[PDB]
């Protein structure tokens, strides 16, 4: 193939250059001079390995299409992304609206996906809320008296007037669970690849903790990500996920001109098996480590194993066996 | 083959036709309008989709063989399941002696597994106990005196004549765990498959609430089954879980003419490394599709992928290919 | 082959035994009669199984080499380990430094492992500590002063003369983690193998049970080995656990004349992404159980399903076709 598949040296760059390979790609890493031997001793993934950033000329030299990782714009900023001159598998215009709260909020207002209401005024607390003052010192309200008891007695306020620098949400009780989507563009399909729970810290190690050992301290709860857990779901369950699925891939074709590649909901189930939606994460996430060789759903539909990463390189080369690169590049 | 292989869509459809396809048959879910697209496009492991909940005729027309699921009963009823004329995978005796509360402890019993002690009487409590008010409302008692304080704190009881509508079980402290089974009528062999945990909504959510949080409000913790992990257990445990298996097959042989296909014993196992059987489930278990490429298990005595599902329809295949394939309906 | 593969009948030797037929090579088990039928029936691996502890006869008669499990000293007692006349896979030596408290501590300084710091003198203490009385009856301190009235309240003890027996260690907070290595030899390679978080009892178990319900009883909590989980970490973290891997086998190269083949650094995630180490076992761990048909990192570097015990089996396969056997055999 004269097109070479490149991604940033972390977050999934693994999955990705070994997908690329097993789909006749050249790979190439790109990152922190650290990390080298990774992608190439450990894991030999990468054909090429550039030490820097974002080396902009040589990845044109070497007709590289960058496929961005889930800490993409973390690493590089969201400007030199989005005025990037090397091609870049996905909708750019996407950055944007996945990570600004009120862009965010719109979009899946529009694709109708239940969130956590936000309360504007506290004074119209009626169920739990959480409060979230700007994980940091978060904690729950019931009621309106409730909030501003704990408002001074937490953040010292001491007049409804000087209140500032929060956010309030009704507080959703639920397990954390992350399905992954794949639309292709190509074949205007949308498929389900994989289903994780992540392991952050922590959060997820405090359960081990005995309640009177708690009790003692001041407890700072912390969600750092640590890693990825492979589940799935009850079946019945997974109509109402894809369709949430379709429903955020149509209203991006409104909103900012198409979704297309990997995504993800990340949310809760509660007990009356609804899933809440906290957050979209438009682009590979993390959790799709765990299936380099297939997952529980992507064994149900393929007679090889198929990453998220396999996916996105298969996607590359159909789009150019069908002289349609162009279509899934910004 | 003649034989098709159809099941209800919910709960291991997708696992069981997949498995269905893997050997060769061709296959039917029929259920639900709205999820008739799981099915057939998402996922496309059905040939025919019938939309209704149980077309008897047109499977009996199709030549079908019904693989029950785990929800089977809960969707279509225990009578219209005991008298439906379409030839059933399994015994369907077994429906009554795993759901019925007394028929259970009987079983379990006869088959020496390890279960909760059930009180009576309240005041014969010497070690802590569940009670269980008819996961609502549940509490523990240390003894008596304890469980009378709380039956009249949480229950109104004043007076012991007073006392109603009760279980009281012998507490047991452990992490869940769920053994996959296979009984195979064509061989007489017992099969391990694979294990898994049960990922269950509010109750594994709370571990990550801190105590002081969790105090200020009345925790109504609650068991909805959300989804599945996988898990492989201590090495040394096995030989007792098989056995545990094996002793239930033999029981049913006397019971209840008999226990062939898939099963799981549902329970914990505690510190002092003793599994305690809460439930019998005699049927395929929702765990069992996160093995879909096979299992850690499956691995070490097979050079495929072997789900549950694929393990039925090679069941289903070695009795028509052995002139046996009434021995495994009913 | 000559050479047989042998190993004890628990802890990993299914998936030894299963690695060892994967490369050709006759398999043997020994142990317990009671789990004969695991090893050739349920799972059928063992080509020879041996009803004895040691058959140190007998396995010499079958050109047998052994891999030790990672309970093989706990079943035969380190000086039967130690002198035993049968080859052994590895490094005898290592037995030694990965038990003993003070070689283990040595081993870790000397590759410069992050552990917890500890603390001679409890009126040293600055930060929140554990102590270790001697799970048993663990608990926490702030300082010198909660030390000394938690030693007064729980251990007895009233003048600080008294107090004897005791373990003081820093308290580190994180999610547990435990990377599975392998260092080849013959290649003078260290590879990542698998990850897992170990299932235990009834640690596991308590953050299922709300604080309400926990604060009534006296909790005995407990860190009983149940089962494993398969995880995969944060990539970015990767770089940093493979170092720490490469510093413990150039660490043993000095100090006990090597450590090659499997091992298992056992610690946990703290929120800061810093990987904090409890244990060494420097032999195979039972996570790697899960991983029967690979992992998500051996299928980014192999075309084929390789676990721990496949890869142990390809070491001593390709010692014999490089004729260097000796090397990895003490
Ligand atoms: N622009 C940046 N500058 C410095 N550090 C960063 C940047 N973006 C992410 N990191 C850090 O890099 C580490 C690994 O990131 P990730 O790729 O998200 O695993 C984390 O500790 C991040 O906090
Ligand atoms: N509305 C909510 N209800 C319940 N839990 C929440 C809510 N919002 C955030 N959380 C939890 O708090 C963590 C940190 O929240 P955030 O800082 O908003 O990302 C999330 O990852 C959730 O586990
Ligand atoms: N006979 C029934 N009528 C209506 N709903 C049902 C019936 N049986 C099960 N359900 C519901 O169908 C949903 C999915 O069931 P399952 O197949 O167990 O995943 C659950 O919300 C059940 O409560
Ligand atoms: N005897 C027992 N000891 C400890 N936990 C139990 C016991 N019985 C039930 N449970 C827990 O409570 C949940 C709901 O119980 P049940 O409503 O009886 O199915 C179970 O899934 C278990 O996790
Ligand atoms: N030398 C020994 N004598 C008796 N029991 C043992 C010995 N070593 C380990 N065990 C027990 O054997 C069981 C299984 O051990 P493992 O191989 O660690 O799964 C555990 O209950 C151990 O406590
Ligand atoms: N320094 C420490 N900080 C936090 N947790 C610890 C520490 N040491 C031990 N633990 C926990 O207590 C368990 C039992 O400790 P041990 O008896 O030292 O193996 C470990 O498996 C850890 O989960
Ligand atoms: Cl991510
Ligand atoms: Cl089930
Ligand atoms: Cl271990
Ligand atoms: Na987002
Ligand atoms: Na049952
Ligand atoms: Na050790």
């Amino acid at each position: 193939m004269k097109v070479r598949i490149a991604t940033y040296a972390s977050h999934s760059a693994l999955q990705i250059l070994k997908g690329a390979k097993d789909e006749g790609f050249e790979t190439i890493a790109f990152g922190s001079s650290k990390v080298k031997p990774l992608y190439t001793k450990y894991f030999p993934v990468a054909d090429y390995f550039i030490e820097e950033k974002y080396p902009e000329e040589e990845l044109l030299n070497l007709n590289a299409v960058v496929v961005p990782t889930g800490s993409f714009v973390a690493h590089l900023g969201i400007e030199l992304v989005e005025n990037m001159k090397v091609p870049y598998f996905g909708n750019k215009r996407v950055l944007r609206w996945e990570s600004d709260r009120n862009l965010e909020r719109k979009w899946l207002k529009k694709a109708g996906i239940r969130v956590p209401e936000v309360y504007e005024d506290p004074d119209d607390i009626e169920k739990p809320v959480i409060v979230k003052p700007h994980g940091k010192g978060y904690f729950l309200a019931k009621d309106p008296e409730d909030f501003w008891r704990k408002a001074e007695k937490f953040l010292g306020i001491k007049r409804k007037e000087d209140l500032k620098n929060i956010q309030i949400q009704e507080y959703v009780l639920g397990v954390p669970v992350y399905p992954h989507y794949f639309y292709s563009k190509v074949r205007e399909e949308l498929e389900l690849m994989s289903i994780d729970r992540r392991y952050e810290s922590n959060v997820d190690a405090i359960g081990r903790i005995p309640a009177k050992d708690q009790l003692e301290f001041d407890m700072d709860i912390t969600y750092t990500v640590i890693g990825n857990i492979p589940i799935v779901l009850r079946e019945s369950l997974l109509m109402d996920v894809i369709e949430a699925g379709e429903r955020v891939v149509k209203a991006a074709e409104e909103l900012m001109g198409g979704l297309w590649g990997p995504f993800c909901l990340e949310g809760v189930f509660t007990p009356d098996l609804e899933f809440v939606v906290f957050e979209i994460s438009a682009r590979i996430v993390a959790g799709t480590n765990i299936f380099v060789n297939g997952s529980p759903y992507t064994w149900l539909r393929y007679d090889r194993p198929v990453s998220t990463g396999r996916r996105i390189a298969m996607e590359i080369r159909e789009a150019i066996e069908n002289d349609m690169l162009e279509k899934v590049l910004t």
